[PDB]
């Protein structure tokens, strides 16, 4: 058994999903359906420009389509579904498509909107995000006390925390954390994701999400908000919206999965970011990224030779 | 006749170079040599954390190592050396190593310093950078007129230009460009790469580079400064330093290559970024990105001896 994990922003790359597309009839179908749903998607995914692909509103649907494609390719090759699933930010939607909570086409349309909403929420230059390394969460929280406009956005791994909000507020936090011997690195993003500044985006997505039918997932899917598996459709709808302005509790999801007994984790779609978080967070675990034929076969081997 | 192209900043990612590492002994040993010169590099490249790898002082060595490794993998497999080579910013260094101008160990140490120097050039927060698509250069220049500390940093594609400079200045230009129907990937907090503001990084690297022997390249290597091939070591040394504050004339380089009679372009290392720029710039031309066994196979099929 294993837990399926789906990547979020930053894990995209030109060429994503192409190898699987050529080697898997299942991946091919998913991706074609994606093209039909959002014309021009594949061109962006396979030949860029990588800047254009990086646009939030393109990146999000790209990652979801690639994640689901890789997952279906895995099942087609004889892999079994996961015991549990989770996704980092945008990835949570992908997990839900995998579990059958959302239809692929609806998901793609929704995340393209999510990305667009999110990007135009804050004026360019007024927001920022930064990764804080080598510093325990508690010290980070202590150093952010009294500071306004700055909050925890990602809980990715012990001593790997992302903060975000008003640029000036983030810069000032960076100074404090730096003095605390922490390694601070600003992210290449203009939008302060997972911060109260995303509120505008949430409200707008709520209107679009309202018209979409949700079903009970085939397997439990974790919520970045609660750090717990969720299976009730309307509660799922609520959490997908709350997620937008809440911190991504990645570390707690991983820990909870381990407590449930999961020792193997497969990251679908592209990049090996989540794989890195898994190993850094849970050490006796095994993690692999299924993003191309070679990685796919490797995953199958460990699950069943 | 093909041209070797080596990627620069932004083409990195957790997992970079791993595929070739375990598939090609030539590539594996370049990277082990890289790890030997810069202890810990491989860990950053493969496990991350991602933000840590993104730090210029890690990102540049990593990109150079992956680039040269892919190239060596290609040559050892019978691939033929290029007629002409070029690299985007950091990539120019990679091209010189492949050309034999300087040794890999020297280059690795030099680009780590280059990355660190750039990182501390301007105080964190006083510099910004933004990528601008959907608009011709002419319009960007116009919109830029009258703006203080903002400059054209990259000429990547006809409608792909990068600007950088003082944070406040870059922002105003961004707002003006968006208004001018342009799309923008804005980095609110970033070293103002390839702007006059990088001067202190240039002055510092000048000492380290002064201590390294340089040789005549086995094949012509373009300079992002002149947008023309260079073969004189004394000039190359000077041009490598001047590059840090000068605009990257990628578009011009590609055009000249086309004029030299180059029909095929091979991008070595990781990512397909340069391939994306070649496509959007030259249309009757062929491009491939050699970053894993499959792409290596295909490159050899069309360019092996």
């Amino acid at each position: 058994m294993y837990a399926a994990l789906f990547p979020g922003q930053g894990s995209h790359r030109v060429g994503m999903g192409r190898a699987l597309y050529e080697a898997s009839p299942a991946a091919k179908e998913v991706l074609d359906r994606a093209e039909a749903a959002l014309p021009g998607l594949l061109k962006l995914m396979w030949e860029g420009p990588e800047e254009a692909l990086t646009l939030t509103e393109n990146q999000q649907p790209a990652l979801l389509a690639a994640g689901y494609a890789a997952y279906r390719a895995f099942l087609e090759a004889g892999g079994k579904p996961p015991a549990l699933a989770a996704g980092h930010s945008l990835g949570e939607w992908t997990a839900h498509v995998a579990a059958g909570t959302l239809e692929l086409e609806d998901a793609l349309r929704l995340v393209r909107l999510r990305g667009r909403y999110m990007q135009e929420a804050v004026p360019v230059g007024e927001g920022a995000m930064a990764a804080v390394l080598k510093l325990p969460l508690e010290e980070i929280q202590k150093a952010l006390e009294g500071l306004e406009g700055v909050e925890i956005a990602n809980l990715n791994a012990p001593e790997q925390t992302v903060i975000s909000g008003r640029r000036q507020a983030v810069e000032e936090a960076a100074e404090r954390l730096k003095e605390r011997r922490a390694r601070v690195v600003f992210l290449p993003v203009s939008a302060p994701f997972h911060s109260s500044l995303m509120a505008p985006a949430r409200k707008r997505l709520a209107e679009d999400l309202a018209q979409v039918p949700l079903r009970r997932p085939r397997f439990p899917v974790y919520s970045n908000v609660t750090a717990r598996p969720e299976e009730d459709p309307e509660r799922i709808r609520a959490l997908l919206l709350e997620q937008i302005t809440a911190p991504v509790r990645w570390v707690e999801i991983l820990r909870d999965m381990e407590a449930r007994g999961v020792k193997r984790f497969l990251e679908f779609g592209s990049g090996e970011v989540l794989k890195g978080l898994v190993l850094r967070t849970l050490k006796e675990a095994e993690a692999l990224s299924v993003q191309d034929p070679d990685s796919l076969r490797k995953a199958l081997e460990v699950e069943r030779a």
